[PDB]
């Protein structure tokens, strides 16, 4: 059922290149999504479920980009690889891993199944979805961050809006989650800890003011919330038939905390929480956020949540 094309480009810096590829994936009926992934090297994916744009479509489009604005970075092979071997069986990804694609070429490539992970064709197809749907979100995004809005910013509004209007208890619930993340990331680097408490102290002001806004209303937070709306009721349906599936002090206060296990973890609002911040998750990966930024971000939005309410994730958990 899908089409994929890779685009082989070796500077982190994508988005100039997403750019170009917007009237590909604008232009023709059926889905089409794009990924930032590693596999055969940093490259663009491309996903389509109808049959334009075709092969050459795609290279009268990226082929005349490529030429215009290359890649200037060299990749390390050596160094890549070993971390790939690991990659490739943390993430099940069962493809060849070479020969590494070279920069600045175009590709067509196979679609690879996700179901082994997801648990099940309904739960890849309704990922899909949520990509389609999000990919055109992106275009309007990375326009901005090109044109200099701050890339984490527009991330922070996604996950602040997320949290209020699809946690249980709306803000003041919802950030527990980002606490649990940072210090599940952090698993006990004080000092990483403290650098980041210690960027956050300049940030405050700003970042609790965002929450504010955002909890008061965005046009961006309402508009990435209405997104997210879309999948939240067969997203309800494949977790509740089985057909979607740490050492720290705030981990262990959670393990001995009986509401996290009878009101929390198991509740069906809380799996569609997590469900919806996992979407909003990849959706900050197609924007060029790393994880250790991902997890920067959930440190910050914890601790501007709890400053403007003047509520603990940590007090929360202990119970
Ligand atoms: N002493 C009794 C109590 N314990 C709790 C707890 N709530 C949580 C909690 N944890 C996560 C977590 N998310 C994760 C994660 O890893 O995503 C870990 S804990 C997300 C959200 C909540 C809350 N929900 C609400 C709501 O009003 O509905 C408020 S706080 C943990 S213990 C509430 S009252």
């Amino acid at each position: 059922t899908w089409r994929r094309f890779d685009v082989a480009y070796h500077d982190p810096d994508l988005d100039r290149l997403i750019l170009a590829a917007r009237p590909l994936l604008s232009e023709s009926p059926g889905r089409s999504w794009f990924q930032r992934h590693w596999v055969r090297g940093p490259h663009l994916e491309l996903w389509f479920d109808h049959p334009e744009p075709s092969w050459e479509r795609v290279r009268e489009v990226l082929g005349t980009h490529l030429r215009a604005h290359p890649s200037r970075t060299r990749i390390d092979p050596d160094r890549l690889l070993p971390q790939h071997r690991r990659l490739a069986l943390a993430e099940q990804i069962d493809e060849p891993l070479l020969p590494f694609y070279d920069d600045n070429t175009l590709h067509r490539a196979v679609p690879r199944s996700r179901v082994h992970v997801l648990g099940s064709a309904a739960a890849e197809d309704l990922f899909h979805d949520f990509h389609a749907a999000a990919s055109t979100a992106a275009f309007d995004q990375l326009d901005a961050v090109v044109a200099g809005e701050s890339r984490l910013g527009l991330a922070f509004e996604l996950m602040i809006a997320a949290a209020h209007a699809h946690a249980e208890g709306g803000i003041t619930g919802g950030f527990v989650s980002f606490r649990s993340h940072a210090e599940a990331f952090l698993a006990g680097a004080a000092g990483l800890r403290e650098r980041w408490e210690a960027e956050y102290r300049t940030r405050a002001e700003a970042l609790r003011a965002q929450v504010a806004a955002v909890v008061t209303g965005t046009p961006r937070g309402r508009a990435w919330t209405g997104l997210l709306d879309g999948f939240a009721g067969r997203g309800d349906e494949l977790i509740a038939s089985g057909a979607l599936t740490p050492d720290t002090e705030f981990h262990r206060a959670l393990r001995a905390n009986r509401t996290w296990h009878d009101e929390v973890l198991r509740s069906p609002s809380f799996r569609r929480y997590r469900l919806l911040l996992n979407l909003t998750y990849l959706q900050m990966s197609r924007l060029g956020v790393t994880a250790v930024q991902r997890s920067l971000l959930c440190h910050f939005a914890a601790s501007a949540v709890e400053e403007e309410y003047g509520v603990s994730a940590i007090e929360i958990a202990v119970g």
